[PDB]
Parts: structure tokens; C-alpha cells; sequence
């Protein structure tokens, strides 16, 4: 069922902003291991007396990359007269953010209609404001509300070229990388209480519903913006990791960002070879019972060949009704057991084909737990 | 002339300490962009609930990387009970060195013959106490003073492998990475007045003495710890970098780190590889006037194709009377214009080769002004 109750017109995910403390090494970090180009900058060399923010790019997928200088830089501005190039920028609340959860997505931005009719009608259905809708160049307006935890729903909207005031980046500096990565597929937030998170931001949204955890799925009317939810189950055989990002959190934030590949085993052969030398390590490969499992279950999806690359890679596959999803998590990116990322490739649903096409893994967990100790054989 | 006033026993370079935001990504980075190899952790894997520290190695060179966790995993703890394996971290000095800061030095390190004598005869002879004499162990023993703005001089010593409570790292995320870096040549500190910075420290280690600026050399005895410091001449005809860096750093820090090669040209071949996949970018390369140049100073010294290749490298060349000098400056390494890095090798004074054997690049000033007029034509 898809009532398409959309307060507003949401078109997709535009990107999302990680708050950091140097925005450089992060950036040039995740450029190396996620193979994704540097196509944008807004910093002291545009005249960004503020902030210094690296735009990341593979196929639809915009990683920001945001940190703060000194505010000795910009303490004659005002926000009339600031240089900043994104508006809702603010050195206090960066450097908490930062102090209190360690590298992090600030916002998560999805591209609307209109950003300011989105901001009100948001506003008026729940949303606590964080920062009002401002008009950028008179061509580019953004706005933003809570989320959950410090974490900003961002709505940006275009008139008629990442944002104004950032330029695009000299060739030179800007190597075409590509693994693959296409766009994110889904942002998932981690709290202490689904309901209560699940009913505020359904409340302002209007997007409806689509082991150690409870979880759910907030989708937008196409089912292309998707914002699963997780919470804790306490008492467990073992310890809830959603409790554990909560802890090293301090609290609730973005647990994972699932990107979507063109071609999942490219991508992780890609990844792979850099996870040693600057890139992304990977969750532990599940033992070779999942994997001989996996022909009776989807042996009509993929070859033996298919199968077997699977088991190099330590790809997940799960199956629901309408198609078939192939998955693999990052460890953290970072200190904390915070942040992780997810490559993802969805088999199935075309019509174009459909958001949320083979589900986000449920499968797995009882496949997981299973193939465990079906090993210990 | 060199009186060999060492007040206490000091061997050489041991580590340098960055403290981060983000230890992960910025040692990540590192490793790429430098060739350091992954060699010791200490974390929560390693039951530290304090800091991640994160130490890599080529050579001799120690880089170690350090940022704090939330204050909320270790708030039972106290000092005697502490799990942290670098005992004068502070969460609160951390993070506030970051904010004020940003990714920077904080921790020179020299190795000595006895920390505790050395703590005590410096804070005798005027050095700021840091943290003082600890015993780790009953193996280490640690102790820093404040060497110029928030950067301490940090004393170790070994009664007989880096710090207890670090361990050795997984082989298989332990990429034996190695570009030609072998060591730390020295460690170059910008203040706002150069004479009391020097009386200073000159004062409490008994070093002695060995355009836009004024600077002036304090090494040990042998010669093989060397600590300039740089401060701004005012007024100039274009605006002095170190004062450049004072207003971006909020004050006194350390400016660049001087890594020596064994094979500068193949380190310059390999980080440049890697410039706009993850790692460092250099300074711009001198016009070709300052390469035709070349063969009248330096043409006793290397081969015609050994120029030609500092020409495609960027590479510059400084001669004084005892040595040839080869080096090159990356640009920041971080957001801002503040910290970076110079590559080194020296040819020359060998009896082994004694330190500073070179200088550190006086003539390249000149060099450069009249290449760039020179240039012009
Ligand atoms: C597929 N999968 C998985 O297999 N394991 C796993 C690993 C190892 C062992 Cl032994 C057993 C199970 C996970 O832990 C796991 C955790 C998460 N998560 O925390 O969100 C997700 C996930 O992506 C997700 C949700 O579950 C519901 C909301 C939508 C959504 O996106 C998927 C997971
Ligand atoms: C070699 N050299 C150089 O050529 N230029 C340069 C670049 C481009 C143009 Cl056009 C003209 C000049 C520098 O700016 C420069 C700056 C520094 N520094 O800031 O410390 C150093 C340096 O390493 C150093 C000192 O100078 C004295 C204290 C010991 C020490 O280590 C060397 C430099
Ligand atoms: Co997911
Ligand atoms: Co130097």
C-alpha cells in the first residue's frame, strides 16, 4: 500500500553534508577509498571566509564535506554581509556537533519543489525549524529542519552548479575516478524511541511506512526518498548495536548511508583494493554456509560464476517478493562504531525500476544467525 | 662553532603527534599520500576508552594520530584508574587545541636519555612544565614542557615496542607502503617574536644556534635534533606567510615538518602519483629560469638527467659550503593555510652524515626571486 500522502512535492535525495573537523582529509579519504570525483569547493580560495566545504561526486551521489575555520576570520560579518556560501553554517553548533558525535552527517538534503512552501508546510505539521528558508543568488533556496539528534532534513530547491558561491574544481586537482557508485539509496537514522521519531517526522512529511533492532521505512510518494529508522531491543543474548551507536554517539544521529552501485562486484573489487591504503574496510566475510545456502534460495537470480564472485566479495544477498537485493557494510568510518556505510544493487522491480526493490535485508539476519552455526558444523 | 650545552642527554627524534578531530581518517590519508606503513593502535580494541591514537611509520618516522572519544565512555574513570595510554591526554586540551587550531601538531618528541631528569633540569631552566614525569609500565617514562603556543617538546625515555598499551597491527591492514621517507630532519615552529622563543628554549634544553621572515636554528649536541623557529618581517612587499599562519593557526604552532628521503626522487615520483587521488599536493613548480640555473651551482653535484628530474619533480636545490641540499614543500595539509610538509635529502658531510649538512634552503630565496624576474623575459 502507497498512499502518497507527501505534503509537499519531494523529487530525491540532492546529497549529504558530513560535519568535520578537517574537511580535507576526510574528503580526500573518502574520495580514495568510495572512488568518487572532487567536483566542487566553497573555501577560502572562493572567498569563504567560514567554512571550508569539498563536494564529492560519483554518478547522482554528492558526499559535502563541511568543517569550520577560525571564527577570528569572519568576526566582522554578519549574517547579511557573511561569506559563507551555506547559510545554516554555524561555528558553534559545528564544533559541538563534532566535539559531541565525532565525524558524522549533518544533513541529510533531498531536492523539493520549493524549498520554502516545504519549510512552512513542514513548520506547520511538527517539524522543529532549524534554519529558515534563505534565497541563494535569487537561484537556489534551502532550508532546514530537525530531524532526529543533531541531524538536519535539509530541502533544497532550484529555479532553473552544486550551490552558488562554490566554483567547480580544477581539472588538475579533479582525477575521474569511479567505482561504480551511482546514488544513495537510503539514510538510515538510529534513536533510542521509533515511534515517537517515526510519528514526528511521518507528522511533517507525510511519507508513510514501506536481530537486536526494531525498524521501519518512511518513503516519500515514488518510494525514492527512503529514511528507515532503527531502535534498540535492551536484554538481548547480545548487546543491541543500535545501543552501541547510541553510547559512542552520545546520542541519536545517521547510522548508515546505503549507496547504490551500477555494477555491486566492480564496486567491491574497487573498494577492496584500497582498504589497506587509505580506503574502506569491510564488516567480516559471513563463513562459506552462507554462501553455499545461497543457490537453493537465489540460484534462479544469479549464476554459479555470480555466486562465486559473491564469496570473494563477502556480499550479502537477500530476496523478498519483488526482487533481490545484494548488500555489503563498511566497518565504521571513522574512531567511533558510529557512522557505516552500505553498497547496495537492486535486481528487479522494472517498469525504470522502483525504489526499495528487494527490500533492505531482513533476510539476512536469519540467514546470518543460521549459516553461523550451521558452520561450527 | 657548536658548544655542546645539551642540558640533559638527548638522542633523537622520536614521534610527532597530531591531534585530530578524526584519527581514522587523517592517519588514512597520511598513509596513502606519505608511504607510511599502519604500525600500532591503541582504542577501544585495545581497551583505551579514552583517545584512538593511531601511529604510522616509514623509516624512523613516527607519525602518531590522536582524537578523543566521547568523555562519556571514561567519565568513571580517574587518573590512577585511567585507560588512557598516553597519560597526558585531556580531552579538554584536545578539543580545545582542535577548535582553536585545527588539524595540527601537538607533541614534538624527542628521545632521552632519562625523561624525569630531563622534565626536572628543564622546568629548573625556565620550561613551562606540560605534564609531568609518568613511569608506564615501569617501562617508558614520559614528560613533556610547553614548547611554543599549545605545541609540547615531549620527552621519552626507555629503560630497555612504541608505548605500553599500544599494540602491533593486523598484518593484513598493515600494507607495507614505502615511498622512500626515512626520518625526521627537523621541525620548524612560527612565533610572533622570534627572540624570546629562542631565549626560551634555548633556555631550558641548552640548544644552541646552528624574504618575509626571520628564523634562527637550536639544535642538540650532535646536531641531529634541529628546531628552527620562524617568525614575520612586517611592512614587506608581499605579506609574510608566517604571519599568514599566526592568523589562521590563532597564534604560534608548528608550521612544517622536514621528512628526509633516501631517494627523494622516488618519493616525489610516488606522492605525486597519488596528489589527486588522496594524497598531498606540492607547492607550484619554479619556472624553467630556475632550472637553467641550476647546472651553475649545482652542476658539480648532479648529472644533467639528475636535474632534468628535478625539473619534473619541482624539485629545488640549495648548496651551502659543506653540503648539497635537495627539498620540496607540499601545500597544507589540512584546511588551512597553516601546517605542511617538506621533503629532503642531503648530500654531503660525511665522516655517517652529520645533521643539518646543507642548511635548510637560505639561497633558494634569492634563487627563486631573481628566477621568477629572470623569467618574465
Ligand atoms: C542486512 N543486515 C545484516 O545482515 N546484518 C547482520 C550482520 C551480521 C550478522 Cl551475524 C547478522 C545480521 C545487520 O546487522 C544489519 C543491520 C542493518 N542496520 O543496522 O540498519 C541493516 C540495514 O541496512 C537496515 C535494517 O536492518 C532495517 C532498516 C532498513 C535498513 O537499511 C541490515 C543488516
Ligand atoms: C627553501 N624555501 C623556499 O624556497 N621558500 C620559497 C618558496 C617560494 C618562493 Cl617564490 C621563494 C621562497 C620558502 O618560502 C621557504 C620557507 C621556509 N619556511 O617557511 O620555513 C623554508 C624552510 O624550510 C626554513 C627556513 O626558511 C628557515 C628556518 C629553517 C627552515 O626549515 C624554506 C623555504
Ligand atoms: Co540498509
Ligand atoms: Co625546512
Amino acid at each position: 500500500k502507497n498512499p502518497k500522502s507527501d505534503k509537499f512535492k519531494v523529487k530525491r535525495f540532492h546529497h549529504i553534508e558530513f560535519w568535520c573537523g578537517d574537511a580535507t582529509n576526510v574528503a580526500r579519504r573518502f574520495s580514495w577509498g568510495l572512488g568518487m570525483r572532487f567536483s566542487a569547493k566553497s573555501d577560502l580560495s572562493t572567498g569563504n571566509m567560514v567554512h571550508a566545504s569539498y563536494l564529492l561526486t560519483s554518478g547522482d551521489l554528492r558526499f559535502l564535506f563541511t568543517a569550520p575555520y577560525s571564527p577570528s576570520l569572519s568576526a566582522g560579518e554578519i549574517k547579511p554581509t557573511t561569506t559563507a556560501s551555506i547559510p545554516s553554517f554555524d561555528h558553534g553548533s559545528c564544533r559541538s556537533f563534532f566535539s559531541s558525535h565525532g565525524l558524522g552527517v549533518r544533513a541529510v538534503a533531498i531536492e523539493v519543489e520549493d524549498a520554502e512552501s516545504a519549510f512552512s508546510i513542514s513548520v506547520a505539521n511538527g517539524a522543529i525549524p532549524s534554519s529558515p528558508p534563505i534565497v541563494l543568488n535569487e537561484a537556489v533556496t534551502i532550508a532546514e529542519v530537525k530531524l532526529y539528534g543533531d541531524v538536519v532534513l535539509r530541502y533544497v530547491s532550484y529555479k532553473a552548479e552544486f550551490l552558488p558561491g562554490f566554483e567547480r574544481v580544477e581539472d588538475a586537482s579533479s582525477f575521474p575516478l569511479d567505482y561504480g557508485i551511482r546514488r544513495l539509496d537510503h539514510a538510515v537514522g538510529n534513536v533510542p524511541e521509533l515511534g515517537p521519531a517515526l510519528t514526528y517526522v511521518a507528522g511533517f512529511t507525510g511519507f508513510h511506512q514501506f536481530s537486536g533492532l526494531n525498524s521501519a521505512v518512511l518513503a516519500s510518494n515514488d518510494e525514492m526518498v527512503l529514511l528507515p529508522i532503527n531502535e534498540p531491543v535492551h536484554g538481548t543474548k547480545r548487546k543491541s548495536q543500535i545501543q552501541t551507536y547510541l553510547e559512542h554517539n552520545e546520542g541519536a544521529g545517521l547510522q548508515h548511508l546505503a549507496l547504490m552501485s551500477e555494477d555491486i562486484f566492480r564496486t567491491l573489487r574497487e573498494m577492496r583494493k584500497r582498504s589497506s591504503i587509505g580506503g574502506f574496510d569491510f564488516m567480516p566475510s559471513p563463513p562459506p554456509t552462507y554462501y553455499q545456502n545461497l543457490k537453493k534460495r537465489v540460484g534462479d537470480v544469479l549464476s554459479d560464476d555470480q555466486i562465486k564472485e559473491c564469496e570473494e566479495l563477502g556480499i550479502l544477498v537477500d530476496r523478498d517478493d519483488q526482487g533481490t537485493l545484494l548488500q555489503i557494510f563498511t566497518k565504521p568510518l571513522g574512531d567511533r562504531p558510529t557512522i557505516f556505510i552500505e553498497i547496495i544493487q537492486r535486481v528487479g522491480c522494472m517498469m525504470y525500476q522502483s525504489g526499495g526493490c528487494g527490500g533492505f535485508g531482513k533476510g539476512n539476519f536469519s540467514e546470518l544467525f543460521k549459516s553461523i552455526e550451521e558452520y561450527e558444523k
